[PDB]
Formats: structure tokens, sequence, C-alpha cells
């Protein structure tokens, strides 16, 4: 139902580049891997190229390609992300860490040749040097979350909102409120969805042969929350 959707039928290579600055601590991350939108699956590896990161890897997961979500066939007209391809979309977020600093991110996600590329700038401010983030108190894991999507007709795009819960080493939770906006880079028509959500799960691991600070990530994402006619009546 979109020309962009056809670019995701197989396994697609992914490259990611992030340039970050948190409280003045500059860092750069490079990633690579592959996505299978048919199954909603990604496999990615990320490395720091600037030494040990000043923030925990889990805090960067949501910033580091929702075009790889599995939209079931009945919901295909609600997939804004693929409909913006190949020209792509700008993804912007504010991430407010409760009782701590804020990230602002701006990314461009688009095809460059055969490859889906996510290029990100991240600025973080007002973090506490002994808080859960700069103190590296977050466990190396990730919970599943639901990302709620709404259309933004005025900007010809979408908004999203969700709360990330990062487990803390003392058994508490560090909340990160996410506010997201996506707008197309191209002029062509895009799909503006009805209200729905993405069900996302992520598994973080390490590569025994990788000497740089790094993260290996597997993710599974499935869109949900659209219902039609009287379907739910016939149980």
């Amino acid at each position: 139902v979109s020309k962009g959707e056809e670019l995701f039928t197989g396994v697609v290579p992914i490259l990611v580049e992030l340039d970050g600055d948190v409280n003045g601590h500059k860092f750069s991350v490079s990633g690579e891997g592959e996505g299978d939108a048919t199954n909603g699956k990604l496999t990615l590896k990320f490395i720091s190229t600037t030494g040990k990161l000043p923030v925990p890897w889990p805090t960067l997961v949501t910033t580091l390609v929702q075009c790889f979500s599995r939209y079931p066939d009945h919901m295909k007209r609600h997939d804004f992300f693929k409909s913006a391809m190949p020209e792509g979309y700008v993804q912007e977020r504010t991430i407010s860490f409760k009782d701590d600093g804020t990230y602002k991110t701006r990314a461009e996600v688009k095809f460059e040749g055969d490859t889906l590329v996510n290029r990100i700038e991240l600025k973080g401010i007002d973090f506490k040097e002994d808080g859960n983030i700069l103190g590296h108190k977050l466990e190396y894991n990730f919970n599943c979350h639901n990302v709620y999507i709404t259309a933004d007709k005025q900007k010809n795009g979408i908004k999203a909102n969700f709360k990330i819960r990062h487990n803390v080493e003392d058994g508490s939770v560090q909340l990160a409120d996410h506010y997201q906006q996506n707008t197309p880079i191209g002029d062509g028509p895009v799909l503006l969805p009805d209200n729905h959500y993405l069900s996302t799960c992520s598994v973080l691991s390490k590569d025994p042969n990788e000497k740089r600070d790094h993260m290996v990530l597997l993710e599974r994402v499935t869109a949900a929350g659209i219902t039609h006619g009287m379907d739910e009546l016939y149980k």
C-alpha cells in the first residue's frame, strides 16, 4: 500500500552513526547490522569510537529504525515509517530522565543506496554526576515497551509517546519519558495512521571478541491496536 513498503520485503542492511554530547562529554557511536521487517526483527552491533561512553548503553537504545516494525497485513495502511521511504524521515525526540537530565535527539532515517541508514545527533544536558545515568547505575538489560503512535496531519507525519523503564542496580527504576515526532523528508504522499502502538522487545548482549565499549542488540517489534468492522465480535 506504499512504494516504500516494497523496499522492506527481504533482509535489509543497516548502518547507524550517532554523534553525542552529554554534559559536554562528547562521544561517537557506529553501528551495523540487518533488519527483517517481515518478522519485525533487527540484529545490530554498536561500538563507541571515542572510548568508554559517558552514559549507559541502555539509555541510547531507543535513539539508535521503526521502519523495521512488523505491520500485520490488516494494518498495512497505518505504516507511516515505510511509506516515507526511500527518501526517509526525520525523527526527533525529547527524552526526560526523571529526577535527572534530558536528551534531545534529531535523526535522519533513509535509504542510501541499498542500505537503511540512521544518522543521529544527540545532546544531553543537566545530568547529575552521581545520578543513575552519569553514575552508570543502570543494569545492562531492556524491558519490553509499547510505543503509542498518533497522526500529525499538520506536519504530514506522526507523533509518539511512551515511558521507558530502565532497571537500576539497587532494584529501583529510572524512568525516561519519550516525546517523539517524525516528519517525511520527501514531498511524496505518506500514510497517516489511526491510533495504534508498537510492541517492542530488546535483548542486549556483548561480543567476547570486541575490545571497544559496545552493545549487541536483538529486537522484535510488532504493530498492534487496529480493529476493523465487526471482526472482534466473531470470537
